Parts: structure tokens; sequence; C-alpha cells
């Protein structure tokens, strides 16, 4: 008898609802100003790694927590609508889901309140139910939008089950555990990100590539360095010369949730597409966070399989 | 088939109030963690509803919210609070106004208001409320929605000799006098008279002397109140300013005060017209003084069964 695919990717980490307001200018300290227009979205980084998988085609589990509040329940469903597996998206009264606030101007400059409530009530016991479909899994993603111990955990699981981990360290700290050097196959985070946890300065793809090679000795297997637009440098314990995989200068429309886009298409086709040359792999993940970047709205500019070339999909070289 | 009559109808504004707590203010560019976040139902028009609802009012809520999440659970809101939700729209044009906040450990905050659906409750939306309007006893408007909106229920109330009780608020320095004209009680706070008259306000004397100079622009009544001070009052028969105290509480959460004491107002005027002006507006101090011992706004207001029994009993 047929049966569905079993989920091939699991995202543990975080979700948040993205409050957004635009006014004209940017208010200080005492002031109340009037703004044009307000926006609600879903946001956090797991949930939208998790989302461009699935819009990809991926089988995919999100495990997470947010709040018993109105918000919470809204994300559930967003997660449902996505086609994505809520067995393991937690709800609880001990906090409220999780915010990130923005105010922003014309000219795009902002400010920015992340409180990031729910997801850091993401526990152990919460994880230890999904053990046998991270058993059963080909990916699993990470960043540190929930508790850094979770994210620990959940790759400790995976690593036991053999299962590929593809660790993004966002946002970044600066004394990051040591274990999730070692613990990560492939480490990937952007030049600001780097910056933080080398304490180098990273303002051009070679900057990058030295960053890269700090991360490689420090356990990684492989590093990628996203140069945001620019493409991406990345470089492996078998060829640890770093290698820039550029891109073609596309007209930007919102590039607000690209860097996920980026991380979730390289999750598809680390689990969907193994026998891809990573740098193959990162073509097209390249590629696919551009097409994010020619629409506003986050989640929103997310592109499906359908709307994609075909040869996305197919292999190239073999 | 038995129609509760709404004697208080309200044509104004509903929020949600989006209020981040942060160790220090950000600014430009800058992105930090604050360290709780939490959601209230604000805006005056509702908050004014609900305290008039809570005294035991039948009132209807007239207003516009977005088709979206906020704009539902505002909706439920209403409803748990025993207010008529009839006229109570919903648009896909724009989302629920909002105020966000951002506010650090000693109280600073940064304020941004989208007023959103609420600009886009028109005229031929009140208009099918024409009949709840003409069956009231009040009609309460503040300044959180179009003007021409609250400036048309203000006439088609007086056209149906329906109290109007307006409140100039957030104020605003060239308001179109028409409000004054219309307005059978007009009430304001300091900040808002000072706003209104170019005068400064800073004790109950200052606000006689205000509320004299809105009073001559063609308002009926004119109370403007001071917070724990109490208010001031006159009217067109009884110009002189009366200073009415309110006795002193231990203060735990001020926000929403005022709307609580403005829909005290509106409930006395509708259940209790019999009620000399002077023990209205004790009664409404009382009131507004219990909102201030709890925190959380609309969770604040308190209900008729919380409060003493000689606040609803009435002399020959
Ligand atoms: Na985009
Ligand atoms: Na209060």
């Amino acid at each position: 008898q047929w049966q569905e695919e079993v989920a091939a990717v699991v995202v543990v980490g975080s979700c948040m609802t993205d409050l957004v307001s635009l006014t004209s200018r940017l208010p200080k300290t005492g002031e109340t100003i009037h703004g044009h227009k307000f926006f609600i979205g879903f946001g956090g980084k797991g949930a939208n790694q998790c989302v461009q998988a699935a819009r990809l085609g991926a089988m995919t589990s999100m495990v997470c927590k947010v709040g018993k509040d109105s918000f919470g329940n809204d994300y559930i469903e967003n997660l449902k609508q996505n086609d994505i597996s809520t067995e393991f998206t937690y709800q609880t009264k001990d906090a409220a889901t999780g915010t990130a606030s923005i105010i922003v101007n014309n000219e795009g400059q902002n400010i920015i309140v992340i409180v990031a409530g729910a997801n850091l009530l993401l526990n152990t016991e919460d994880l230890r139910a999904a053990a046998n479909v991270i058993s059963r899994a080909k990916v699993m993603v990470c960043q540190l939008e929930i508790t850094p111990a979770t994210s620990l955990e959940a790759l400790t699981m995976a690593r036991r089950s053999g299962v590929k981990t593809l660790f993004n360290p966002a946002p970044a700290i600066a004394d990051l555990d040591p274990q999730f050097y070692t613990l990560s196959d492939v480490f990937c985070c952007n030049e600001s990100e780097a910056e933080i946890l080398t304490g180098l300065t990273v303002g051009s793809a070679a900057d990058a590539g030295e960053a890269a090679l700090v991360l490689l000795k420090r356990g990684c297997q492989v590093v990628i360095i996203t140069l945001g637009a620019e493409g991406c440098v990345v470089l492996s314990q078998t060829e640890p010369e770093p290698k820039h995989i550029p891109t073609e200068k596309v007209k930007a429309v919102d590039t607000t949730g690209a860097g996920d886009s980026f991380v979730g298409a390289l999750a598809f086709y680390l689990a969907y597409y193994p026998n891809l040359s990573l740098e193959d792999m990162l073509n097209r993940s390249n590629f696919i966070a551009a097409v994010s970047v020619q629409a506003a709205g986050t989640q929103s500019s997310y592109p499906y399989k359908k709307d994609l070339p075909l040869t996305l999909f197919l292999e190239h070289h073999h």
C-alpha cells in the first residue's frame, strides 16, 4: 500500500509576528506620531526557512512554540496553509507569541523591538516527542531565535541519527558555544554575523573568505558566508580555498526575508537533491532568494516550485 | 422581537494597543530586544462605551474595524461587554486601528498611531444607524475618526433631540467651531483645554478661565477635567466655575481614566437625567478614580456591582 513521504526537512526554531507601522518620520523619545499604514506579517527565521523549503515542494515539520493568543492561533493556521506539519508546534499560556515590532519611514530607515516571548519556552521535553520524526528526516535546520541550549540539543539529536545539520547562527552572539561548530555539517551566516562571530571586519567577498576560514578551523565541515544580493562565499574541509558564487544585479523591490529564503532553499536541495555539488545547490539557492527580493511581504514573496524555472528542479551537470 | 433599545450611542474609534517594554528606547537604525509584549483593547470611543456599559447602560458602538484578526477580536471584546455591534463595520480596505508603543523602565515612551479603518467610517455608514440614534438618550463623539463623520453624528442626534456629549481628544488648535455649537456637554482635560484656547492651565482657577473661553464659543456646558484634582464645570445658565473634588486614592495605572470619566458621564446623562450636574460629576469622578487603582485600561473600568449602591440611587 502507498503512503505519503515522512518529513525530510525538520526545522527547530522560531515563529514571530511582524508588526509594521509606516511613518513619514521616526519618532524620538516622548513623541506620539501618526503613521500612514500598518501591516501584520508572519516571520521568525525558523518559520520563514520552513515556508521557503515547503513551497519548493519539501515535506516539512515545524518544531516551535507560540502563545495561546490570537497571534499563535493565527501562526498555526499560516503553517497549515503552507502545508507544514504542526505536530510539534506547541502553544503556551506562559508567554505571548514572539513579536518583531517595526517603525519604518519612507526611506526604509527603522527602529525595531523584538520580544522573543514563547520562542524561549521551547524546551527539551518538547523536542524529545519529535525524536522519531527527526531521526527519519534528511536535514535539520536551526537558528538562534530560541534558547541556544534547545538548538544545541536538536543538532545533537540529528547528528546522533545521521541527519544532516544546517545551522544559521542568526542573530549572531559573540560567545557562541563551540559545540555549535562541531555539530554543524553546514554552517551559514551573513557578513555582519560573521563579524560578530570572529571579531573581523567583512565588507567584501575576499574579507568573507578570511572570516570563513576562521570558522572552518573552529570545527565546521562547510562554511557559507552570504553576501546579500552579491551571492555567497563557500569553503569546506575538502576544499578549503574560498569560492565566490556570484550573482547578476537584479532590481530589488523588498529584500526582507531574503536571507531566510536562501537558507530554506539550501535545506530543500540538501534534502531532495543530495547528488548535486554544493556549488550547484548554492547557485540555485541564490537564484531563488533573488526571486523573493522582487516582491514585498517576506513570506508572501517566497516563490513556489510551479512559478520557477523547470531547470531548478532537474539535473544540470549530470 | 423585544428590541433592546440603546440609550447610549457612541460614534467613534477602536484601536488595538501594541506594547513592548524595553530597557532603553531605540533610535534610528537600532534593533533591540525588549523583555515583555502585551496587547490591549483601546480607542477613546470603545473605552467610553465600555465604561458606560459596565455601569449598566444599553449601548451601541458605531465604528469601523478591519476584516482582520484584530478587528474580529475587537468585535468579540465589545460583545463580552454587552455592547451592540450592529453598526460595528468591518472593511477590507484598511487594518483595524493600531497604537504601537515602546516603553522603557522609567516609563518614557515612543508611540505610533495608525488610525486605519477608523478613518473609513463615513456618513453613509451612520445613516443606517439613524433609527438607533434617534431613540437614544445620549450621543458621544471624540476626535479619533474623520471630523466630518463626528459632525454629522452630532447633527443627527441634535435633530432628534438626543443629548450630545463631545470629547475633543486628542485636541487640535484649529478645531471646527461647529463642534462647540453642536455640543450639549463639552468635556476635555487641562492640556486639551490649553491646545483649544491658547491659555495655560495649571490649576482649577486657570481651568475656570479656559472653560469660560470655550463656553462663549457656543457650548451649553463645559467641563475641564483635572486628574486627581477632580473637575471644573460651567454652563450657560450657571457660568461661574465650580470645582468638584475627588477623594485621594493610591494610583496604580491611570491609562484610560479620562475615558472612564467620560463614559460614566454618558451613563448618568442617559439614566439619571434629573440628577444635578454637580452630583453627576461627583459620581463620575469617583468612578474614574476607581479605574486608576488597577492596571490595564478597559480591564480597570469598574462594574456597577463593584461600586457603592448610592451611586445608583436618587432622592425625589
Ligand atoms: Na521580498
Ligand atoms: Na487604570
